[PDB]
């Protein structure tokens, strides 16, 4: 099964960080550890080093040479490279989320209370097609710059 995981500012702006949220990074790690992660080449270059404890699959029509990750050229190849696993995590960026959304059955979202200047957005999804099965709000604190709300949604309908 395919899931997307993303952190969204107001207006669904995503980035590679205008905010400083170690709690969100802990949420990201907890929910991706021991699962393959699929990302586009822009996201890969922004991370710079393979995420530990996860198979790192990079979707790009023009692969790099880095032997530390697995390079694939299509959504279908990305999925095949993951093989028989319970859950595949798609970690962005904008275009990769857009291509994978139709195949996804679960969303892990962090809704951040920040207005920011970026131009890359998380895909449009029809809220009526999803059910909110978890939500938790957290205030900002000495370690986290903004307030945020974790949410998990499960797909109920497809169009
Ligand atoms: N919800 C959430 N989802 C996301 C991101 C986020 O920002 N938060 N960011 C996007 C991908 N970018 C990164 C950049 C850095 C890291 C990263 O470095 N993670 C460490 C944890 C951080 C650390 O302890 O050093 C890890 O092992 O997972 C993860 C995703 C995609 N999805
Ligand atoms: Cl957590
Ligand atoms: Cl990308
Ligand atoms: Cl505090
Ligand atoms: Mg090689
Ligand atoms: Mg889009
Ligand atoms: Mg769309
Ligand atoms: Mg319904």
């Amino acid at each position: 099964m395919i899931s997307l995981i993303a952190a969204l500012a107001v207006d669904r702006v995503i980035g590679m960080m205008p905010w400083n949220l170690p709690a969100d990074l802990a949420w990201f790690k907890r929910n991706t550890l021991n699962k393959p992660v699929i990302m586009g080449r822009h996201t890969w270059e922004s991370i710079g080093r393979p995420l530990p404890g996860r198979k790192n699959i990079i979707l790009s029509s023009q692969p790099g040479t880095d032997d530390r990750v697995t390079w694939v050229k299509s959504v279908d190849e990305a999925i095949a490279a993951c093989g028989d696993v319970p859950e595949i995590m798609v970690i962005g960026g904008g275009r990769v989320y857009e291509q994978f959304l139709p195949k996804a059955q679960k969303l892990y979202l962090t809704h951040i209370d920040a207005e920011v200047e970026g131009d890359t957005h998380f895909p449009d999804y029809e809220p009526d097609d999803w059910e909110s099965v978890f939500s938790e709000f957290h205030d900002a604190d000495a370690q986290n710059s903004h307030s945020y709300c974790f949410e998990i949604l499960e797909r109920r309908h497809h169009h």
